[PDB]
């Protein structure tokens, strides 16, 4: 892919993923956004130039790097106003960071309102020189990257808040209602070789439920965190999530459906939505004739575990930590609130305000919705699930740090000693109290919230100011960072 050290220029025009024209959000000419590589240790150098001059799609841009801890360059992560200003049009903003001590899949998008729906967002591959589950397969390159997205045919701004997808996209393909002739993504295999498949959701909202006509699927990471072997006959993947699964292509030469069941919009597959073709070499190049049976080996996600038999952090029973926070989710005047506080971007970064002087996280803006956290501590997060939080089940992510699931969705069991670790986890329905736990060695403000972008452009989110004393001088800001505020703060409304 591109990179590690490259331009992403970002520009608005015209594109037809499912058959339907119209205006969205381009990265280096391109849609759907392309493929960066790297490998682990790497340092990445991704200078964004921001070309867009559309309003309605938002001016202005910055970019998360999803599942990167950024450690020592928190101004680096993404989230507009908690770690930078946003990039202005007609400017350029160089993201320098590093990548130690981390390989798998990953992705970028926009952490600018709801602009990456509007098509800012592609997927990363960090590869690892040793990996230590490379004997499994032989082949994993730019063309076993699968992506699943929600597409709408009006823009995010435009369509009501909480819209309903139009079309799911495999690798930036697919079909609506009204394009069933619109061309299907073809993932290639050749009969007796292993394929790594990377599996990334770059949803602004709905989960997909992925399986493969004829084959199963041996998961072997989550979220960048390498897992024992699992085998699988369908995973449900929630936004932001990844997965990379093995497949052996040791059936009949021929075409079979790959399905992506979203949980809203159009759920079959009549027509070939939600859907794109497993081809093997020699087959006809048609459309398959496959048909679905029924999933009776499940991703559970409290079953797997990671490759290491790491423990979750503290000691194995419920509070056995130095810090442990509940958060109680609700709803009023039309915005999520957690702990009874909603969040609203302030005018100045979190960052910047810490770096500016504020000295604990009650001094921070917004009131009522920032975290002290202890340096080198063990923190226990809850999330207990319900129906006040409209939309659910709500995947969280915890920027900066990968997390223990201690329990999961759909479980009642407490796994302290070698529980799955990832960076996005849903908190499933009523009657759940999904709980995270990870250590505080990464000193910074970040973001935890839903990855429904909907939900956190309606305030579903909190801010985890982990060490604040030691923030500016583990994390220290280049030149151009502290150009973007006064830059963005300049620009005429309509030119955001
Ligand atoms: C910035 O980004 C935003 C968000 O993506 C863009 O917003 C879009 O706005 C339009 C205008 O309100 C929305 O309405 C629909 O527009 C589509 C596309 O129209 C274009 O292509 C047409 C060819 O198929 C063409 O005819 C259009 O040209 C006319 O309009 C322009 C502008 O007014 C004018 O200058 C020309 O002279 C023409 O008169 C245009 O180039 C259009 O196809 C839709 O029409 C359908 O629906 C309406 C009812 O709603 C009906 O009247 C029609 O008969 C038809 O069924 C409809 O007008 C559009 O939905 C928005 N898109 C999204 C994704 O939300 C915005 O345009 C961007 N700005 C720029 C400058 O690109
Ligand atoms: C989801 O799980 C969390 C974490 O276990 C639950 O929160 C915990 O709930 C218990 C009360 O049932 C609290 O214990 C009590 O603490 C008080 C004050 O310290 C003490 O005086 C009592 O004797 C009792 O031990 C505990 O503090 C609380 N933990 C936190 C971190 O807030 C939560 O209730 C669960 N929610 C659901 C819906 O299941
Ligand atoms: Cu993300
Ligand atoms: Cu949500
Ligand atoms: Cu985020």
């Amino acid at each position: 892919g591109i990179g590690p050290v490259t331009d992403l220029t970002i520009s608005d025009g015209p594109v037809s993923p499912d058959g339907f024209t119209r205006q969205a959000i381009l990265v280096n000419n391109q849609f759907p956004s392309p493929l960066i590589t790297g490998n682990k240790g790497d340092r990445f150098q991704l200078n964004v130039i921001d070309n867009m001059n559309n309003h309605t799609m938002l001016k202005s841009t910055s970019i998360h790097w999803h599942g990167f801890f950024q450690h020592g360059t928190n101004w680096a992560d993404g989230p507009a106003f908690v770690n930078q200003c946003p990039i202005s049009p007609g400017h350029s903003f160089l993201y320098d960071f590093q990548v130690p001590d981390q390989a798998g899949t990953f992705w970028y998008h926009s952490h600018l309102s709801t602009q990456y729906c509007d098509g800012l967002r592609g997927p990363i591959v960090v590869y690892d020189p040793q990996d230590p589950h490379k004997d499994l397969y032989d082949v994993d390159d730019d063309s076993t990257v699968i992506t699943l997205a929600d597409w709408y045919h009006l823009a995010a701004k435009v369509g009501p808040a909480v819209p309903t997808a139009d079309a799911t996209l495999i690798n930036g393909l697919g079909r609506s209602i009204s394009t069933l002739n619109a061309d299907l993504a073809v993932i290639s295999v050749t009969k007796g070789k292993r394929y790594r498949f990377r599996l990334v959701s770059l949803s602004c909202d709905p989960n997909h439920t992925f399986s493969i006509d004829g084959h199963t699927m041996t998961v072997i990471e989550a979220d960048s965190v390498n897992l024992k072997p699992q085998v699988v006959d369908s995973i449900q993947i929630f936004a932001a999530q990844r997965y990379s699964f093995v497949l052996n292509a040791d059936q009949d030469i021929g075409n079979y459906w790959i399905r992506a069941m979203p949980n809203s919009g159009t759920r079959n597959f009549d027509g070939g939505v939600n859907s794109a073709i497993l081809r093997y070499d020699g087959a006809d190049p048609v459309e398959p004739t496959t048909t679905q049976t029924p999933s009776s080996q499940p991703l559970v996600e409290s079953a797997l575990t990671t490759l290491e038999g790491t423990a979750a952090p503290g000691s194995p029973t419920a509070g056995g930590v130095d810090l442990a926070i509940n958060m109680a989710f609700g709803f009023a005047g039309g915005r999520f609130t957690i702990n009874g506080a909603s969040f609203t971007p302030p005018t100045v970064p979190v960052l910047l305000q810490i770096l500016s002087g504020a000295q604990n996280a009650q001094d921070l803006l917004p009131t009522g919705s920032v975290y002290s956290l202890p340096a080198n501590a063990d923190i226990e997060i809850s999330l207990p699930a319900t129906a006040a939080a409209p939309g659910f089940p709500h995947p969280f992510h915890l920027h900066g740090h990968t997390f223990a699931v201690v329990r999961s969705a759909g479980s009642s069991t407490y796994n302290y000693a070698n529980p799955v670790y990832r960076d996005v986890v849903s908190t499933g329905s009523p009657g759940d109290n999904v709980t995270i736990r990870f250590r505080t060695d990464n000193p910074g403000p970040w973001f935890l919230h839903c990855h429904i972008d909907f939900h956190l452009e309606a305030g579903f989110a909190v801010v985890m100011a982990e060490d604040i004393p030691d923030v500016a001088a583990v994390n220290p800001v280049p030149q151009a960072w502290s150009d973007l505020c006064p830059t963005y703060n300049a620009l005429d409304p309509n030119d955001q």
